[PDB]
């Protein structure tokens, strides 16, 4: 629990550092910054307007940033899931 | 212990909506404007339907920091509605 | 899980029924016929713009239409949720 | 048995943009143009963003009957990925 909790962060600030090294300069108001990145992260792990609001602008610059951000979903959302059930399962 | 859970949650949802009220209900009125419009947009926010395009994000726009009272309400209701749900099917299951 | 499937499909028809009556005159692309209600509801069901995209537009006509959906909401999502899991723990 | 489960996803996911493809290429090209733009979009439709208002909704204006491609689709896809997801949790814990 407390180690998925650890990984989530270090994958969060990971992603969020090459997100704004790669969609930073065309995509400011998104990824111009580690904190607009981290924001922008949470909000497509939630799955909020993850393709048409922010992927599928992105990919229309970056036609590969699918590799990015499905693979990132993949990863965080099970993740979150897992670390939920590992916070019941423990609690009971 | 579902009831206490449910009654949690309830707590939280007038707190968190009252809060609101006050701090985006004079920027943001169709939003935040009164109690009941605060209640119904935590509500919308909880179930994560345009939580951040259509309503943080607008609202980060006059309040730079809105994201401190929306992301930790969304991680904290989010995780009590699955609990309470995951704790009504586990107790029925039981009897 | 046959009984709970069967509870769904009660309620989602009694729901559009509902639907067609109230909101078909004023909201007719949605609403109009129980064919576009049991497909509105759906949507509303997986959450996909339930509020900006239906429930707001409704609520302009109709300010108690969230005395309609947001019950609808929390009884269609815990039953698809308590029904999918009846599946998972009846297969294992 | 997990790697049976991502396994049936794999070949369901290549059938079904298989399928749209041919179904709604030809009228939605920068959704379902080719077989990549259609994969993509199954995935945006199985995690349920815009589905509808987004992507549906706007195809059954063509094609009325859509709903009978993509709403099974939701249905198999969605309790797949969730049974799957349930599937790799409970062995882990196990083991
Ligand atoms: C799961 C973990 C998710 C973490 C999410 C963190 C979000 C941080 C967002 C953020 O702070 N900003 C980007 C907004 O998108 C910047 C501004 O809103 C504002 O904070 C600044 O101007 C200054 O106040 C900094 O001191
Ligand atoms: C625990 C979930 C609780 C959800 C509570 C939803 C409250 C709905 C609030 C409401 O009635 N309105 C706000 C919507 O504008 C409309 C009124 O102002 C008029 O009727
Ligand atoms: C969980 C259960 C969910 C059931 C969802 C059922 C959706 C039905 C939608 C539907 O069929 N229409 C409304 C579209 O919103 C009508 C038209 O698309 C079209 O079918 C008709 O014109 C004729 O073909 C009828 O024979
Ligand atoms: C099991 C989930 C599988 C998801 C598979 C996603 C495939 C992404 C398809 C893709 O590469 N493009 C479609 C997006 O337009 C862009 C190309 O056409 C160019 O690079
Ligand atoms: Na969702
Ligand atoms: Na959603
Ligand atoms: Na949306």
């Amino acid at each position: 629990v407390g180690s998925v909790a650890a990984l989530l962060t270090v994958v969060f600030y990971i992603a969020a550092v090459m997100a704004t090294n790669l969609y930073g300069a065309t995509f400011p108001e998104w990824f111009g910054d580690l904190s607009k990145s981290l924001y922008t992260l949470f909000q497509v792990m939630t799955l909020e307007s993850w393709s048409m609001g922010i992927v599928r602008p992105v990919m229309n610059v970056h036609p590969n940033a699918w590799v990015f951000f499905i693979p990132f979903i993949m990863l965080t959302t099970f993740t979150v899931l897992n670390l939920f059930i590992g916070i019941i399962v423990d609690a009971m």
